[PDB]
């Protein structure tokens, strides 16, 4: 509640949202040689160094990271908890089984702790986190999160058909489990709560009625649901809610669209379907890693900047292979680089920090240094491979030092990982 | 000569096969192996308990039980002078790769980066690769000289190039002639190494070029060929526009004599039914090249069908233009490529394309790419279980095939403990 911390650097951000990407370079600070000052988990002041340092008394050691980048906490808008052990439809084989074993509560904590720190390691300081349909296993997950303070969005999935028996809730049991939660986490600290069906269809019609009361009943709370990743599910949602105008309609028609409405994948969408997601002001997590991994297709970025449709980047962990937010937009160049669309350093540093923020409503509490921001960031280093040294040593401008990053960085690249302004992850 | 003795867990595959449903039969696993070594080659292999008997007590036992052993990874294209390479037109060459080429002319940063090039390779457990060199011949002497140093089986050659590129990096038609005569004299079969006629590409070699490289290879019948194909549409368009006499871009290599036997092929992305075929007569080589063919989105390639029309088929790192001499990364990207055209890459053909599958695509397969006596002690020791996400997902899996997905496919370095050339320890994890 009192004491400053003073953190030296290279710092990169972007100081505003924007709605074109060819604005991110008028949005973009680099500052070789920074100052972050830190007060009550918060940015109290940051800019040069030679502007700023005076400010700094003898009373406080300065924590000197030049010589590495100091970037905000990467934005995660798609990640499943219990699916960190998760090796390769796919629902009946890997998906199900996986999640089975986190009715144990013994194995869920000892799981939330390991998936914690996978994505502090990671330079991830913020996610939109898919639980089990087992509430006991989202108390676990919160209870990791709340012990750093952690700024997180999580729920329980609801899921009451079309799935092994090991696996159901009901629509009633579903709706009563979300409303303990949200009773218990919603608000708590930095955590925040999601309505989580699965996706529509393991959820009757009686249980999107749940999800549906849970939205009007908690108006600020997220929502989380999976939309349009391959052209089977698709099938599958129209022969089950066929009377209904395509699969966004259905949770459309639920009241399951708006602010803080967070859909993943999206790589099939009809025209009518984009325009419902940016007249509802509705969000992407763009999950290029599983979406190549599973050959669902390449989601059409462009189409969404054209479309003013909010795009967070996920790691979809279970059907993607890393939590690492540099490795899931180098995934992202390759799924853009298909379509003939150049994904820009400045666009995926966006999209890894600010961008995400906006997609998941946060923008005005994390995302970059301004003051008031919380003061969740990585100290990152390209020192992964002998490669990422030798490129990055061979790079002079800011675009190319980031494309190192993004192109040759992994969990090696993460230094330090900062909370809340508390340091919660060291490499060593 | 004195004996060597490895002991651990071991997985090779005995036999090239047709089908990759076939390679399930021929991939061996021994969970308490014994490898014995004798003169950089396999003298005995097989059960601790059955072998363990002929160790003399003159010799401790390398004891790597916990860790997996495999034979050395098979890297069939890439590029020495691109490691520090960073970046709508095949003006990729001219932004990016003809000016971090020229660098190698200065003889002693083509030393320090031919030292640089090999502990990569060694690091990530590749231990022969198929190497495009400079258009400079002292930096393939240099490159030569690092490989020859640890007696590694390693293919390299002069990049020949006398056009359609930046004056800096240009041979001429005979230059390229003599420099390649003169390194095929001092390195082809110097000890385990190899020679490589390398014309870089139809675009950038003068038919006198494609002359003199039809000539090499009549003058040196059992040196290997190594050139790019049909990785891009606007590469092949501009070929068309420079040989438009020729029936499309394969047939300007094959009407030079520069298809047949030890005839590599790198990218294969966009070839006609023409073209497969030409190179399945031939008995030609595609070098599978996933990570640079979706970073350059130059598209897809077609493993389905080379298996069809029984053309051999390696893995390439594109140094350069892929980001990672990692074989696993490598492995990884190609499943991701392949899952797009609905095929299902399994553990077995990922670990086969690797190792043996791609020693057969350079005709090393006798040579090197398995634990079968009488071939040369190349191997690599793997801790598949190097980071606490890999331990618990090698952990959760059950069978052989789920582990050799787990660490064939989403490894890293780190997975690489020890890399063995010609029967020696050639490189630690530090
Ligand atoms: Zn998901
Ligand atoms: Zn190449």
């Amino acid at each position: 509640e009192h004491t400053l911390k003073a953190v030296r650097g290279s710092f990169i951000d972007v100081t505003r949202t924007i709605d074109n990407p060819e604005e991110i370079a008028s949005a973009l600070r680099f500052i070789e040689d920074g100052l972050l000052l830190i007060k009550q988990g918060k940015v109290e002041w940051f800019g040069e160094w030679e502007n700023g340092k005076h400010q700094i008394p003898d009373t406080i050691r300065v924590r000197d990271y030049r010589g590495k980048l100091i970037v905000p906490g990467f934005v995660d808008t798609h990640i499943h908890y219990p699916q960190s052990e998760m090796v390769g439809e796919w629902l009946n084989k890997h998906t199900f089984p996986t999640e089975r074993r986190y009715e144990d509560l013994e194995y869920a904590r000892e799981m939330s702790a390991f998936f914690i720190k996978q994505l502090l390691r990671n330079g991830t300081t913020t996610a939109l986190v898919f639980g089990t349909v087992h509430p006991q296993s989202v108390d676990a997950l919160f209870e990791a999160a709340s012990h750093i303070n952690m700024r997180m969005i999580a729920g329980k999935v609801m899921m009451d058909r079309n799935a092994p028996d090991y696996l159901l809730d009901t629509a009633e049991s579903s709706y009563h489990q979300s409303k303990e939660l949200i009773e218990r986490w919603h608000k708590n600290g930095r955590l925040l709560y999601a309505i989580t069906p699965r996706f529509a269809p393991t959820s009757s019609p009686e249980q999107m009625a749940m999800a549906q009361r849970l939205k009007e009943e908690y108006p600020d709370t997220w929502v989380h649901t999976h939309l349009c990743e391959n052209k089977d599910e698709i099938a599958w949602v129209k022969s089950l809610y066929p009377d209904h105008d395509g699969y966004l309609d259905v949770y459309h028609q639920y009241g399951l669209t708006g602010k803080n409405c967070v859909f993943a994948h999206c790589v099939h969408l009809e025209e009518k379907e984009w325009d419902r997601l940016s007249e509802t002001k509705s969000s992407i997590a763009f999950c290029p890693t599983s979406n190549l991994y599973l050959g669902s297709g390449l989601f059409n970025l462009k189409k969404a900047w054209q479309k003013k449709v909010k795009v967070g980047m996920g790691t979809d962990i279970g059907a993607g292979t890393t939590f690492n937010m540099l490795q899931t937009l180098n995934e992202a160049y390759k799924v853009l680089q298909l379509q003939g669309y150049r994904l820009s350093a400045y666009e995926a540093f966006y999209l890894a920090t600010l961008g995400g923020a906006k997609s998941l409503g946060l923008d005005d509490l994390i995302g970059n240094f301004l003051p008031g921001k919380e003061a969740d960031f990585v100290v990152m280093e390209p020192t992964a491979t002998p490669l990422q040294q030798l490129r990055y040593d061979n790079s002079v401008s800011l675009v190319d030092k980031l494309f190192v990053m993004m192109t040759l960085g992994d969990d090696r690249s993460i230094y330090r990982t900062y909370v809340d302004g508390r340091l919660v992850y060291e490499r060593n």
